[PDB]
This record gives structure tokens, C-alpha cells and sequence, in this order.
């Protein structure tokens, strides 16, 4: 029922094609979901989880158009967008993305997050490659909720945006994990360099600690009892944000600090972040996009 137009890439869960729906003419992103058994068919809890996502609709969430479970295989049909934030950042490297556009994108992403989180759905794997942009100035979160439905594999899956509680082996993390990832992405928009580009779980942890300080029981009650916490972690002091994300203004640096609080219970929520004075002068610029 779908004509493949071209291969978009290898996604987190399998190959993704730009395709045309033969009975509506709609152009879509068609995602084949890799079965690990392949042979046993689609686990039923995955189908039920994914089916729930068909209802979690918001303008800043890439729309799940259809779920097709046939021949004991799984395909997801998503709304197609022409650019991603990773590609847009690479393109804007000389000049950087203008503040007003960073601000608009951050605000839109926080709306999408606050919607999802109010329904107790997390993303868990936000990263620039899953932040998609249209010609209208919109940015939208892709693959929302797929991590809970299918798992997140090691394969390399980037660790750069992973929250510290996940890295310390917490099993029962919260919506705070997405706020951490979006804070990382905010910082990368501003500086044009990834904030914490680890190449292993411990390198990721120690890059975080080198910037934000090694966490202790003062800033994060309970941290020393986390599964993968080690008393022998090096004890680094915290750096100034003014060093970390120049030339971001005081309001941005305030917001960023709250999004990168170690204690997930103290980390700002998406709802609260929408109220932050950083967004007092937010607008919706139209991006400069060549397709
Ligand atoms: O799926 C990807 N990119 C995508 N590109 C256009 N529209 C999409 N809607 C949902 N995902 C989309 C991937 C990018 C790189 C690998 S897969």
C-alpha cells in the first residue's frame, strides 16, 4: 500500500523510508520495527503500547498516522518532515541559530513535553536527530514513547543526552529525564558544540561531573545509594554556566541550570519551564530552509 520513494536512514528500531500512500497519495515516513526474535512475531505488549500512542496527539509531536501489524511484522507510519535539528545545526555552524529561533524551538518542545508528561508518557531518548522541523517554523518530537514500547538498544546509540539517573542505573526514572535531554540540546543550540559528548557510560558520567560537579548527598539526596554509584568517583568541583554557554543571557542560563539539576525531583518541569521569564519575549520566526 506504500511506494517507497527513498531511504531516509537507519532509525533506532529499524530502516525508515520516505514513502507514498497509494490509496491517499499522502507522503509519509514508513518505519519498519526490527523483531529481535523476528520469528516469534510482534510481542503483544509492544502492540498494545504502541496502539496507545495513536491517541497521544499534539502539534509538536510527530503524528503517528497508522500502525500496521501484518505478516507478523510491525510498521509504523508517521508524518513526514523535511529537516531535522541535527542537520539544521550543522548548516548553521558558521553563524549559529538566531536566539529568537532557539527560543521558539525550545518553547515548542516544552509544549510537546508538557502535553506528553501530563499523560505520563516519556520519550527517554531525545536527541537532535529526533527533533524534526517544517518550513512553517514548527519543531516536533519524533518517536515519542517508542522506547517504552520497544526498549532502547545499545546499538552506536548516543549517550550524549542521557540523564545522570539513567547512567547511575536507576530503573524507575521519570519525566525529568526528558528535561535533562532538552537542556543538553538547548546548550548545543547556543554554543554549536555538544555539551557532554561521552563515548561510553563512564565517559558520559565523568563529562557531566567535570562540568556540573561530582554529585553528593548535599545536592542530590540519595545519590550515593544509586545502583552504579561508586564512592571512588573523582570529586570535581562545579563550573560557572557563564563559562559553559556563553553568550546566553541570565534568563537562559537560569533556565538551563534548572533543567540540568542533578536531583530529578528538583529539576524544572516542562510546565514550569513554559512560565520561565526566558520566554517573556518569545516569537515564532520562520527558519531559513533549503530542501
Ligand atoms: O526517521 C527518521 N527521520 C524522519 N524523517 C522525516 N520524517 C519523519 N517522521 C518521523 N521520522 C522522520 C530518521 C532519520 C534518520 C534515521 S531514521
Amino acid at each position: 500500500n506504500f511506494q517507497k520513494v527513498e531511504k531516509i536512514g537507519e532509525g533506532t528500531y529499524g530502516v525508515v523510508y520516505k514513502a507514498r500512500n497509494k490509496l491517499t497519495g499522502e507522503v509519509v515516513a514508513l518505519k519498519k520495527i526490527r523483531l529481535d526474535t523476528e520469528t516469534e512475531g510482534v510481542p503483544s505488549t509492544a502492540i498494545r503500547e504502541i496502539s496507545l500512542l495513536k491517541e497521544l496527539n499534539h502539534p509538536n509531536i510527530v503524528k503517528l498516522l497508522d500502525v500496521i501489524h501484518t505478516e507478523n511484522k510491525l510498521y509504523l507510519v508517521f508524518e513526514f518532515l523535511h529537516q531535522d535539528l541535527k542537520k539544521f545545526m550543522d548548516a548553521s555552524a558558521l553563524t549559529g541559530i538566531p536566539l529568537p529561533l532557539i527560543k521558539s524551538y525550545l518553547f515548542q518542545l516544552l509544549q510537546g513535553l508538557a502535553f506528553c508528561h501530563s499523560h505520563r508518557v516519556l520519550h527517554r531518548d531525545l536527541k537532535p536527530q529526533n527533533l524534526l522541523i517544517n518550513t512553517e517554523g514548527a519543531i516536533k518530537l519524533a518517536d515519542f514513547g517508542l522506547a517504552r514500547a520497544f526498549g532502547v538498544p545499545v546499538r552506536v546509540v548516543t549517550l550524549w543526552y542521557r540523564a545522570p539517573e539513567i547512567l547511575l542505573g536507576c530503573k524507575y526514572y521519570s519525566t525529568a529525564v526528558d528535561i535533562w535531554s532538552l537542556g543538553c540540546i538547548f546548550a548545543e543550540m547556543v554554543t554549536r558544540r555538544a555539551l557532554f559528548p561521552g563515548d561510553s557510560e563512564i565517559d558520559q558520567l565523568f563529562r557531566i561531573f567535570r562540568t556540573l560537579g561530582t554529585p553528593d548527598e548535599v545536592v542530590w539526596p540519595g545519590v550515593t545509594s544509586m545502583p552504579d554509584y561508586k564512592p571512588s568517583f573523582p570529586k570535581w568541583a562545579r563550573q560557572d554556566f557563564s563559562k559553559v554557554v556563553p553568550p546566553l543571557d541570565e534568563d537562559g542560563r537560569s533556565l538551563l541550570s534548572q533543567m540540568l539539576h542533578y536531583d530529578p525531583n528538583k529539576r524544572i518541569s516542562a510546565k514550569a519551564a513554559l512560565a520561565h521569564p526566558f520566554f517573556q519575549d518569545v516569537t515564532k520566526p520562520v527558519p531559513h530552509l533549503r530542501l
